[PDB]
């Protein structure tokens, strides 16, 4: 063994897999990162060698893409890894691969709303069913389940209101059933849960969100959990023409590199402020899978790791009136937008940002209450993050 | 008026929309070109004030993007514009939007191949009707279309045989049965072609090919006709989530300044080739809308603007053991593989690569003969072009 | 002689060497662009096999900063070039390496601004003489060098008056006395220009101008007639830290594909808007080389080869509150700004944008007039630029 | 005050600088990182307007790096910072700016190569007189200051022994001297050591190192306790080419916020490593801040905060020998090259290649003896980076 080796019959620890997973120096040059193919097409030695160094086309595949999927399905524990432009393609390809007319699909009735909407203002025109049901219990599910169901599509947390679905259970009926079971684990990451290593079938991830971190780049990825399902979707996300670039690409195996010791001080924070709200004698109700009163507390001792995670919600107490004053009184560090998984705290409203296309009743059965704020946790002083949230309470 | 305004009643001119369309200098530092949003998400200044400064969340419009669009649908002669990750992305999202179960679509069956494949393979699942038929004639579309018949989508000239569609005429068919009419004109360039001026309803472009005419970026481009047309493209492209990127976005509002000197360039090399093969006594047939044994020279001169393009084709005497010898012997400055529109000029032989998915008797259907090959031809000096083909050809 | 081989003993054609110049497809993958290599440090092998694949550190050389530096030695003719992150870097760098105290140093009076002020306010302090004078007589050059004389710096065309300098005449009494003559040809390209085939010893470039010519990158680059040089000029580069990233040089191997037909096309709309510009009866005088005025007419023709350049430059009549008056109201196309040589054309006004530190008797003295406006020409179509000076006129 | 603004009078916690510092959202689009100004020149509203945006051309400024020395200069508790395009060009504009013939200049003899060498070669040239002594004893500084000394330039702790600078007390002697004290604390990030807090006048960063961390760019910073220095530096910047890319300043502006995460990271791993090496039997001595054999453990106490940083060194017992079988075999994860600061685990033997241009017997006088070894420590499990060092102690 030299220098350039892994030392044989030694797996590599996490946090390195984070490091190094998927990229060795470059053989032409040494170099420590993986080159940028910003490149269309490959040169081919002849007719015959055609495809002989592994690349003709980059929407087909790319090498700076490949490093990544490669990187990815070592960290979630898969197969392979297919990368695509956000996470919502991601998920669409999933349904377009997976789904044809006549066909059942059971979604969680708390997906991310993007789920919801491709699928119910979408795919639903091809006469595919999608029922949306409560995950919580998985009896739900097994019952649930009709002669033409195809696909279980879960997600844990769920987008925003962070209810849990037990992962392992889920997939115990769906291989007793023989249907196809998805997780979307974007809010957990594959540190603190990975669904593949729970008995699911396929993970989709919006790479978007912690993965990158930063809010950098869009992105979405696939892991698979055996080579025939890895097939069938590098096969349509060639003819659906929805690949990752390289420079995302790029990006996103150097954001990587620290998402372990981000989620870590990101978790650190969300569980002080977590703490903090639910002592807040204007806080109506608090969510986050660490604190003691979380109502699916015994599910998230037993399916996460490490961490709780970034994300949590709460209800102001005095309604949407109240709600409103205090997201237009919350101050820098914090930002009022979209999005999650950043080293930017950040503050949303899922009535008015991300569930507004949802009726109002349905909004309510789901649990997006009126002064319902969904919080991603940064890695900002989480003192500076309290102080100004007790401002914006003290406004509200 | 005043320095950094346009004379109010003046449209400028082609070659300066090139240059500036969709852009003006950075209103905040006045930079030239415009920055790149490398960004997820956008900072809202109230609950109130959701979306006053236009963005929220870059799969959904990005401002590089949206500059991008602009100017495309200024060169283009459209209403408005999207753009994409790919262009078989653009051209998924037609075929995904404007078709539903039961519905029919006339194609070109010379299309690309891949417009061929993902209509054969995917669509098709959801009992959508594709029908390949031969666009050289435009009474085989007044007779083929059907009382389902929701798209026709013609390619002009078409990958990679060069047979031109006339637009006007099938627009006016189009229009009389109130059919949409799709034009993929990658191949001629909107300096060569637009057809939204010749009545086609929606314009698709793979801007991997000219608009980038460097082997770059990947991308697609969608131009609409209409607000309701635009307006229902960019919803479901939020839906399916395949947005071009920023970084790619700032490739091509760069790299397009120069489309019309390289298409010039390109056009003159490629007339040149074209006579030269033309003459060859180990080339069987040449294809060039330039040259007086182009079949549809009346269309030709009728339906071209400046040039004949970039693209030609000839046919090798001795059929495909000929075509591989001259293929595995082409020096540089030739490139052997896929793609096209470069300035890097580039040969293949589409039996054996890009159409070696197409059964060889359908190949023969379609005019791919054993010895056809497709070149693109980029700004090098012609002479190292010639030499370059000559000596290939003394190997076949 | 196989795909991929160039034809023995050919010399590639000009423009060739623009498009393919410094690059083959990548060893590895066959990509047909440069891989961006963006990484600071580079593995080794052992201890003994230290550099044994060429690269340690991007600060001291790296592999996409190498492949722009062979093209570009190919392009102008040298030994090997050395790429910056500036073409004033490039010229401190030419400045540091072969000056010492008590040297004396020959520059035009006319250079660009910025020459002028490193020297006289910055390489001064180090007791070097910088004499400036008049290099549009070759033999004011003679007669001027004294025995201190290390370094003749000529600039052709000068910035922003245009003057040229006998570059062969001014390179055969530099030989004949033992002096390093160094050009600085950044107005000229070597499209028009190429001072080492003149018998300059050094070249240096700003290829933010023409190599990029998109107003995207800064950049310089030093290009040597000799290994000697060469050597000097890298290990100083590398002392200074003031190499060119690999982003920057990718950028530019991919514009200067373009550079002969960009300088083409802006070189046949400066001809017709100098010819316009000399007619017009509130313009007091024109600079152009190609107008039949030049006052250098002849040495234009001995030194130019294919076009004149896309600088010009003119008076308006009326003194400086005519200038400004016009400058104020010309219109887009054009830009207010400094900077040259890119798609979009430019005007500015030296006494206020590049020669504001000049004393106004000496401003005079150099020939940057009151009146006096410097143009680059871009490829808009030349009748919307025209208009555009057209109407500033008018108004001046 | 509302959503966006900072709360006034209240000063962010470090952690917070760290993620926010120098950046508000875009104003015009609302965008949570300031987009990349990836574009050479600036458009100006009239000729007396000119710079009313506070821009004209990127090599003297740029918007995306003023927004990183903006965050620079908070961190660092400046008053200004300018960002060039590497370390060795910040030291270089230092001592291009404030040394003149017939000056003195005072530098720590374990310096970092470059800095020994940028001066012992190129500026002595100038008849600046360079003089290296020991800086652990703040009176030899003071011993050795001449009515010449204009600079007193210590580095701590030092490349490689990680020898200690009191920067304290030698502001003091320097502040009674009237001398610029220049510190490079590359090697201790601000997040543990801040020399302007301890009175230094400049910091000199190589940002290549811990301020990127991830191997990707190259970068360097000087940071000024005064607008009359702040002033000097960007001055000189301007007219030396040598100014950091907007891309540089993107990149460095993402990796900047997970400082103060990654460097906890790096030095809990380097403790450890530290502690595992002090009690090896193949090692003869161990170099690290935080175990009790640091013989300057007094020093690290009063100057280091949180941390005692990613830096070890140790010397393997057998000499050179030993020390290339060491590194020739030291596995995967670790990477044997130059560099430091970064993600990936880095060693290196300074005899042979970092100061292998220093004469072994001077070597030996400052302290790089025949086995020693640097080790610049990343965010890996520890235990496959003890493993990897055990293993290749065995071959030793
Ligand atoms: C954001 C998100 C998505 C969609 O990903 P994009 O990258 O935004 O397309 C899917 N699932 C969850 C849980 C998400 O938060
Ligand atoms: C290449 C091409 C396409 C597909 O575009 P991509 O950018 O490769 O996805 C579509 N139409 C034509 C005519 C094409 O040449
Ligand atoms: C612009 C210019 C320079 C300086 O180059 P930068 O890239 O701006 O540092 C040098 N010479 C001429 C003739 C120039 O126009
Ligand atoms: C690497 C380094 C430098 C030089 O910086 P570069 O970015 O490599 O030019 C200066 N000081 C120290 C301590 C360094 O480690
Ligand atoms: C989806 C809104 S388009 C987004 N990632 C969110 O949940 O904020
Ligand atoms: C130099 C001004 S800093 C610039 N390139 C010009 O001449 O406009």
């Amino acid at each position: 063994v030299k220098a350039g080796d892994w030392l044989p019959g030694f797996t590599p620890r996490e946090e390195t897999v984070y490091v190094h997973g998927g990229v060795e120096p470059d053989p032409l040059t040494g170099a420590i990162l993986p080159p940028i193919y910003q490149n269309t097409t490959f040169v081919q030695e002849s007719v015959e060698n055609y495809l002989s160094k592994g690349f003709s086309y980059s929407r087909t595949s790319n090498p700076t893409v490949l490093s990544l999927e490669k990187k990815i399905a070592e960290i979630e524990g898969g197969f392979g890894a297919c990368c695509f432009a956000t996470g919502m393609a991601a998920t669409v390809t999933i349904f377009s691969a997976f789904l044809a007319p006549g066909d059942h699909c059971l979604v969680t009735n708390c997906s991310y709303g993007g789920t919801n909407r491709c699928a119910r203002l979408h795919f639903s025109k091809y006469n595919i069913d999608f029922e949306f049901i409560d995950f919580r219990d998985p009896t739900n599910v097994e019952k649930a389940i009709r002669p033409q169901t195809k696909v279980v599509f879960s997600e844990s947390p769920c987008n925003p209101t962070l209810y849990l679905a037990d992962i392992e259970a889920i997939s115990q009926i769906c291989k007793e059933k023989k249907v196809l079971h998805v997780c979307d684990s974007t809010f957990a990451t594959p540190y603190m849960m990975r669904p593949l290593d729970l008995g699911a079938d396929i993970v989709v991830q919006s790479t978007t969100k912690y993965y990158d971190g930063h809010n950098c780049t869009l992105g979405g990825a696939v892991i698979s959990s055996t080579k025939e399902i890895h097939d069938k979707v590098f096969f349509l996300r060639n003819v659906m023409g929805n690949i990752m670039s390289a420079q995302t690409a790029f990006y996103t195996l150097l954001t990587l590199k620290t998402l372990p010791i981000r989620v870590e001080k990101q978790s650190a924070n969300a569980q002080k402020i977590a703490e903090f709200l639910s002592k807040h004698h204007k806080v109506e109700h608090v969510i986050y899978p660490g604190i003691p009163s979380f109502p699916q507390k015994e599910l998230a001792l037993k399916q996460h790791k490490n961490v709780h995670g970034g994300m949590l919600a709460f209800e102001v107490k005095g309604g949407t009136e109240a709600g409103i004053r205090m997201m237009n009184h919350v101050p820098r560090p914090w930002s009022l937008c979209e999005s999650l998984g950043a080293c930017e705290s950040i503050i949303t409203c899922p009535a008015v940002f991300t569930h507004a296309n949802m009726l109002r009743e349905d909004r309510l059965k789901v649990g997006i209450t009126d002064g319902f704020i969904r919080v991603s946790v940064g890695i900002e002083d989480v003192n500076d993050l309290i102080d100004g949230l007790d401002y914006a309470l003290s406004k509200a």
